[PDB]
């Protein structure tokens, strides 16, 4: 018998920063994979929240940096724990656990485990990975070194703890339905027949954020038709932008690193066809088409997109309707109106509409990771069998204040799209 230390919460210190390497980033978070040997962290990633360089901290009426605004505290009040969260990491944990998982189900979703971190750990991590980051990401934001916590997650690009290579695919599917809202005016009619994703591509192109419009159409992927699902995967492969990434054993072999990337050219195709050597048994020039059928069969077979789309549809009125409830919620005179129905609703209904809008925004912006290992898919072509797992990531809580930005962006997108279409 040997005396062990009592339980003690893990704290990442300056020295541990060298054990973590850049995996990627979205707008709000940086993600690092563990490169060490400690059993606590093998097969895990750490998720670190970023801070925009200009942003002023949220403070309550006593001037204390706080997690939620009073408005958000009221919007999310249905769950006592969630609105009590003492920091941003707990907030995200309880959001996923208490809001999303009751809607999406626990099989494909994990709220993550919190770990304490020193200011110096975050500063060194910030320093170490700068050279890996897209320069425009660096311009905009860095690690938030005021945080005392981060989130540990399972590394989905590894089908690990024996099984050989693991090819994982990340899909960022965006919004899969067209609005029917009565609050969309006749000048904005094209919103009821052309996906947000398609219209946004044109604006992204105008701002030189992409080199070409994507071939991907979310309506295909969310169609529930195996044949249209396959067409979406082929589209994502052709123009990955920031919607499609492939990893071999955790290393990126297709798609961008922390950003969108250009169309898959013949040469990128060759490298990727070579990268599938062994994983798929096929004669040179046919592995990738087998690979895309594999991905397609796993997306369609799992049906994870069905329940995700019902949550996206919690955006029932479109931002053009929901923006009016927003201004009622915070008791500000509506600048959109110059209405009834929406403004005559009881406060509780307005709150509900806005809360469901923000839940729907979470669902329109998350990603799916599907890892494969030789729940299984077998390809009718080459006669192989692959186990696979599916996992959601980036089911993040959106700030209530963003309703104003959502309305302004939406107005920008449809305005520009109309101008373009009117050029005949
Ligand atoms: O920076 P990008 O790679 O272009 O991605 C962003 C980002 O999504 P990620 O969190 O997945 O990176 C935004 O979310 P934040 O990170 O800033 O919270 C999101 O904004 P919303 O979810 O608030 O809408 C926005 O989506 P959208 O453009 O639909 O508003 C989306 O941009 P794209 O997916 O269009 O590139
Ligand atoms: N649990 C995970 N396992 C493996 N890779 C992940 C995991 N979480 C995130 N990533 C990778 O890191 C990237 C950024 O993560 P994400 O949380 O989407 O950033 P943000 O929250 O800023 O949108 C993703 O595009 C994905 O490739
Ligand atoms: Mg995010
Ligand atoms: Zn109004």
């Amino acid at each position: 018998e040997v005396l062990f230390q009592g339980p003690m919460e893990m704290i990442l210190e300056e020295k541990d920063a060298s054990d973590w390497i850049y995996r990627g980033e979205g707008g709000a978070n940086l993600v690092l994979a563990y490169a060490g040997s400690s059993p606590l962290f093998v097969g895990k990633v750490i998720r670190i929240q970023k801070a925009r360089r200009n942003d002023k901290a949220i403070k309550n009426s006593n001037g204390v940096v706080s997690v939620l605004t009073s408005d958000e505290q009221h919007l999310w009040r249905e769950n006592n724990e969630l609105i009590s969260s003492p920091n941003k990491e707990v907030l995200e944990q309880r959001y996923v656990q208490n809001v999303i998982i009751p809607l999406l189900g626990p099989k494909h979703v994990d709220a993550g485990v919190r770990v304490s971190v020193s200011k110096e750990f975050l500063e060194c991590v910030d320093k170490k990975v700068t050279k890996q980051r897209p320069l425009w990401r660096v311009n905009a934001a860095n690690v938030d070194t005021s945080h005392d916590s981060a989130l540990i997650l399972n590394d989905h690009s590894l089908f690990s703890q024996s099984g050989g290579d693991c090819i994982s695919v990340e899909i960022k599917p965006k919004c899969g339905f067209l609005p029917t809202s009565r609050f969309i005016g006749k000048e904005n009619m094209l919103k009821t027949s052309v996906s947000r994703f398609k219209m946004h591509q044109l604006l992204k192109l105008e701002y030189i954020e992409i080199s070409e419009e994507s071939e991907y159409d979310p309506l295909d992927l969310f169609s529930g038709s195996k044949e249209r699902v396959l067409e979406a995967i082929k589209a994502l492969y052709s123009t990955p932008q920031n919607n499609f990434r492939v990893f071999l054993n955790g290393s990126l072999i297709l798609g961008g690193s922390g950003e969108s990337t250009g169309r898959t050219s013949p040469e990128i195709g060759y490298a990727f066809e070579d990268a599938l050597k062994g994983f798929i048994q096929s004669e040179d020039g046919h592995r990738t088409e087998c690979f895309l059928q594999l991905v397609s069969d796993a997306v369609y077979g799992s049906g994870v997109l069905d329940r995700l789309l019902e949550i996206q549809k919690l955006d029932k009125l479109d931002i053009e309707g929901a923006i009016h409830c927003y201004y009622d919620i915070i008791n500000q005179p509506c600048p959109i109106c110059k209405e009834l129905s929406l403004h005559a609703l009881p406060l509780d209904e307005s709150l509900k509409i806005v809360k469901e809008y923000l839940i729907a925004a979470t669902a329109k912006d998350c990603s799916i990771m599907i890892s494969f290992q030789s729940d299984y898919v077998s390809l009718k072509p080459t006669n192989q069998t692959f186990d696979y797992k599916v996992h959601f990531i980036d089911l993040s809580l959106k700030p209530l204040k963003r309703m104003e930005s959502y309305y302004k962006l939406d107005k920008k997108i449809i305005s520009f799209y109309n101008r373009k279409q009117k050029a005949e």
